[PDB]
């Protein structure tokens, strides 16, 4: 559809009163940035991820460890 | 990714012809066919 519209409109729907055409071809490149996951990295085996919804109530950074 | 750079041709002119001009009433335009082959063409006028 896009290709036939390149022939229809981007040549001109009327072959009279003008003729759209191209002279210089144009090939460029727009690379996609590689998605990198923290939790899927080799860095993630140093970590223990825990996510919250909100952090407002439990704010004080005391963390006890009951160690046997 | 690939999509070229355009440019517009024009195809509007006026299609004038000899027989649509008013010089075809100054002369009738005889299509001969071997005029490249012809040397000369003469009229003879016999006049009293």
């Amino acid at each position: 559809e896009e290709m036939f519209n390149n022939f229809r409109l981007y040549y001109g729907d009327d072959p009279e009163r003008y003729n759209l055409s191209f002279e210089a071809i144009f090939g460029t490149y727009c690379n996609k940035i590689e998605w990198v996951t923290f939790l899927g990295t080799a860095l993630a085996t140093a970590a223990h991820a825990i996510m919250f919804h909100d952090l407002n109530k439990m704010t004080t950074g005391k963390m006890l460890f009951y160690i046997q």
